[PDB]
C-alpha cells in the first residue's frame, strides 16, 4: 500500500530487511547507499532521490526545526509583524500571508534561490527586489530598514543563505 | 511541516511512506532526522541509530564497494596471496582465512581500530603487530615488505585508515 513501490515489485514476508550500517541511507526506489553518495553530483539511486534538489539544499542549511525556532524568536524579540521589514505585508501576523512559520521555515531550508522562494511565496517583483536589498543591507551593516539589534540578530542566518546560493 | 503527516499519526518501525526531504534519514525506530544530526555525539533517534558506531565509522572511510573493488584490484595486480604481506597467513588465497574480500572490506570500513579489526579477523598478537609495522612502513616509503609499486598502490588507503583513527 505505497504508490511508487507497487510497480517495481514486492519483497519477502515480512517486509523489513532495513539497510546495513555501511550503506545506511534507504532510497524510495529501495536501494541502500553510503552517506558519501548523497548530493555528490551523480545519481546512485535509480529514482535519483540521492540527488533530490530539495533534500540536497536542506542538507546545506540549518535543520528546519532550528530555523522554525529562530523565526519564532525574532518575532518574540522584535514583534509579530517584524518580518514585514524583509518580505513585505504577507509576513504580518507571524507570517500569516506566507503560510505560517512552519511553511516559511521549510521554504527557506529547501528552496535553492531567492527567485524560487519569491515565486513559491507569491511575492511581487517589488517585494522580491526589496527582500534582496534588505538581505544585502543586513550583510553590509546597513540600518536603512532594520534597527541595529534587528540586523545583528538576522546577520548569521542571511550569511548562511548567501553561502548556500540563495542570493 | 507536513499537513498530510499529522492525520495518519505515529510513523511506525517502519516503512509505509518515506521521510520528508528536510529530515531524509529514517531511524529504524521510525523517527526522521536531518543528515547534520548523524554522528554528532547526541541521540536524535529513540534507538540512537543516528550515533551507531559502525555506521559513523563507515561514514568517515571510503564506501564499502570501492574498498571491495580496491582489494580485488590489488590481488589481481599483485597475486592472490599479496595481502599475506599485511595480514599474515589468514590472508592467503584471496583472504579465505579472513572470511573473503567482502567481509574484510566491511571490517576495514566499520571497525574503529586495528585492535578491534585484529580481534574480529582472529589475528594473533604477532600478526597484529606486523600489520601495524607494515602499514607504518607504507606511510614511510619503506620497501622492506612491499615493492615501490605495491606500496604506491596501497599508500592512499593506509592514509585514510590512519586519518580516521585506525592506528
Ligand atoms: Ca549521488
Ligand atoms: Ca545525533
Amino acid at each position: 500500500f505505497s504508490i511508487r513501490d507497487i510497480i517495481n515489485g514486492k519483497r519477502g514476508a515480512d517486509a523489513a530487511t532495513p539497510c546495513p550500517t555501511w550503506h545506511p541511507f534507504a532510497c524510495p526506489s529501495g536501494e541502500c547507499v553510503p552517506i558519501k553518495y548523497l548530493c555528490d553530483g551523480s545519481p546512485d539511486c535509480s529514482d535519483e532521490y540521492d540527488e533530490n534538489k530539495s533534500m540536497c539544499t536542506a542538507a546545506t542549511r540549518p535543520p528546519v526545526e532550528e530555523t522554525q525556532a529562530f523565526l519564532k524568536a525574532l518575532m518574540s524579540a522584535h514583534g509579530k509583524d517584524f518580518l514585514v521589514k524583509v518580505f513585505g505585508p504577507k509576513a504580518k501576523a507571524e507570517l500569516s500571508g506566507m503560510g505560517g512559520v512552519d511553511k516559511v521555515a521549510v521554504a527557506l531550508s529547501q528552496t535553492p534561490t531567492a527567485d524560487l522562494f519569491a515565486s513559491e511565496m507569491k511575492l511581487d517583483d517589488g517585494e522580491t527586489q526589496h527582500m534582496l536589498e534588505v538581505m544585502e543591507g543586513i550583510l553590509n551593516g546597513s540600518t536603512d530598514e532594520l534597527t541595529s539589534n534587528e540586523a545583528a540578530d538576522f546577520r548569521f542566518f542571511v550569511q548562511k543563505l548567501q553561502e548556500t546560493g540563495f542570493f
